[PDB]
C-alpha cells in the first residue's frame, strides 16, 4: 500500500481496486449484451467463464489484502472505488441468476457465477473483519446496500425459493404426491404439491416449474433438481446470511 523508504509509493491496492472496476464494467456491458437474447451461445459462455475467473482472482486478491485486522488496506479499500464495482456485481448477479437458470445449458456458467459471488462476500466479510459497533467501513456497505436494494431483495428471494425447495421435498405431503421411491413426480403432481405446500406464491410456483427440467414423460427429478440449485443456494447463501 505505502512504501515507506521509496522516494515514491504507488498504491498497488487502488491499482487492484481500479482494474476491479474495469472488468466489472466489462462483465456487466457484456450482460447487457446478452440480455435480450434468450439464449447464450458457446462463446458467450466461455467469454464469461474467462471473465468471471479473472475477477474471482481479482476478489482473491483483493481478500488477502485485506484479511487480518489490516487497518491501512481497509481503510484504503473503504476510500475507493470498490463499491460501485460491488454494486455493478451484485446487479449482473441477481439478473445473470434469474436469467441463466431458466436453461438448462448455462448450469457451468450459473455454478462459477455463484462461486465468484461467494468470493464477493467473502471479501466484504473481511472488510468487516475487525469492525466496532457503529463503524464507517459498517457504515459504508450499509449505505451500499440501501444503493443495491433492489438486487439484493431479487439475490435474497432467490435463495429464499431455493431453500424452501429442500423442505417441500422433505414433507410428507411430497411423500403421497410420489409415493414410489422411485423419485419423479409428474409436472401436474408438483404444481399441486406447491399448491398444498403454500410457502410458494403463484409467481414463484411458475418461474420454479419454468426453471424445472420438462420431459417427454412429464416426470421431473426431484433429486437432480435439489441437488443442482438447493446446494449451490445453501454453500452461497451462508454467506450472505
Amino acid at each position: 500500500r505505502t512504501q515507506t523508504g521509496n522516494n515514491t509509493t504507488v498504491n498497488i491496492i487502488i491499482s487492484t481496486v481500479d482494474y476491479l472496476l474495469r472488468v466489472q464494467e466489462s462483465i456487466s456491458d457484456f450482460y447487457w449484451y446478452y440480455s435480450g437474447k434468450d439464449v447464450i451461445d458457446e462463446q458467450g459462455q466461455r467469454n464469461f467463464s474467462k471473465a468471471i475467473q479473472v475477477a474471482k482472482q481479482v476478489f482473491n486478491t483483493l481478500t488477502e489484502y485485506i484479511q487480518g485486522p489490516c487497518t491501512g488496506n481497509q481503510q484504503s479499500l473503504a476510500h475507493s472505488r470498490l463499491w460501485d464495482a460491488v454494486v455493478g456485481f451484485l446487479h449482473v448477479f441477481a439478473h445473470m441468476q434469474m436469467k441463466l437458470s431458466q436453461d438448462s445449458s448455462q448450469i457451468e456458467l450459473l455454478k462459477e457465477l455463484m462461486d465468484l459471488q461467494k468470493d464477493m462476500v467473502v471479501m466484504l466479510l473481511s472488510m468487516l473483519e475487525g469492525n466496532v459497533v457503529n463503524g464507517t467501513i459498517g457504515k459504508q456497505m450499509v449505505d451500499m446496500l440501501v444503493e443495491s436494494s433492489n438486487n439484493v431483495e431479487m439475490i435474497l428471494k432467490f435463495f429464499d425459493m431455493f431453500l424452501k425447495l429442500k423442505d417441500l421435498t422433505s414433507s410428507d405431503t411430497f411423500k403421497e404426491y410420489d409415493p414410489d421411491g422411485k423419485g419423479v413426480i409428474s409436472k401436474r403432481d408438483f404444481h399441486k404439491a406447491m399448491e398444498s405446500h403454500k410457502h410458494y406464491t403463484q409467481s414463484e410456483t411458475e418461474f420454479l416449474l419454468s426453471c424445472a427440467e420438462t420431459d417427454e414423460n412429464e416426470t421431473l427429478d426431484y433429486e437432480e433438481f435439489v441437488k443442482r440449485f438447493h446446494e449451490p443456494a445453501k454453500d452461497i447463501g451462508f454467506n450472505v446470511a
